[PDB]
């Protein structure tokens, strides 16, 4: 979630271009963002995003079970450029951005805009209003072209905070040896356990949640390492990057 890189990370952005969300969010899906190729200071232009993917499938929910998907994303503009305040903003464009609640990245980051979570069903587009800035009020921006990056992200990520592993990623098995025994656990808890007798007869016992299907079966010998399930998720994070310019009027 954008509060988790919110969190964790005081810049969204790291040195080589890559952003946060990309270090939980481990399957790559292309997005897009379009901003006019030029704005006056002073003024409420629209940065368009897309967030394409295919509705029809679905991806494992926390639970277990299969479902919709929902997207959230960061928007790095420009020193000085910011989120257009309602007042500013026109209604025929209010009504584009929707119910949609965009927020400072941190009260000191108000150039980088986050969205999300938010239905993907809905949202898989979303529009912007950014208000320019103006060089000659602020000191810190100047009538150049300026670079704006953008992040987006579908479904369920793979790695919490924490460093554990969510029930959307591949499970492999923690030794080699034979499967001895598959057991589905109970009907509502969802799952499996699979029984890995070692080499030194010792059974270890891998816990395998909801959401992913085996590839394995009871008889069939493993290496450490080895994966023990199919890879569930359907979702991604993506990147993508654009240019604007910001013009100096002339009386
Ligand atoms: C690792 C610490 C993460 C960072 C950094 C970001 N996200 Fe994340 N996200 C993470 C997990 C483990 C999950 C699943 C949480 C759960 O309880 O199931 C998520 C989920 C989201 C979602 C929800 C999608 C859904 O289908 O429900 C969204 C839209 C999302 N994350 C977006 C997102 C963005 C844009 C980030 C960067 C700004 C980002 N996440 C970072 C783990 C982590």
């Amino acid at each position: 979630y954008p509060v988790f890189a919110q969190q964790n990370y005081a810049n969204p952005r790291e040195a080589n271009g890559r952003i946060v969300c990309a270090n939980c969010h481990l399957a790559q899906k292309a997005v897009e963002i379009e901003v006019p190729q030029a704005v006056l200071p002073d003024t409420v232009f629209e940065a368009v995003i897309e967030l394409p993917y295919d509705k029809q499938v679905k991806q494992v929910l926390a639970n277990g079970k299969k479902g919709d998907l929902n997207v959230g994303m960061v928007l790095i503009l420009p020193e000085g450029f910011e989120l257009a305040p309602p007042d500013r903003v026109p209604a025929e464009i209010k009504e584009k951005v929707g119910n949609l609640y965009y927020q400072p990245y941190s009260p000191e980051q108000k150039n980088i805009l986050v969205v999300g979570p938010v239905p993907g069903k809905k949202y898989s587009e979303m529009v912007v209003p950014i208000l320019s800035p103006d060089p000659a009020k602020n000191k810190n921006v100047s009538y150049l072209k300026y670079p704006i990056y953008f992040g987006g992200n579908r479904g369920r990520g793979l790695v919490y905070p924490d460093g554990k592993k969510s029930n959307n990623t591949i499970y492999n098995a923690s030794a080699a040896g034979k499967i001895v025994a598959i057991t589905a656990l109970s009907e509502k808890k969802g799952g499996f356990e699979v029984s890995i007798e070692k080499a030194n007869g010792e059974v270890v016992v891998d816990k395998i949640p909801a959401g992913p299907d085996l590839i394995v079966k009871e008889g069939q010998t493993v290496q450490a390492d080895q994966p023990l399930t199919n890879n569930p998720n359907v979702g991604g994070f993506g990147q993508a990057e654009t240019e604007i310019v910001l013009q100096n009027p002339a009386r």
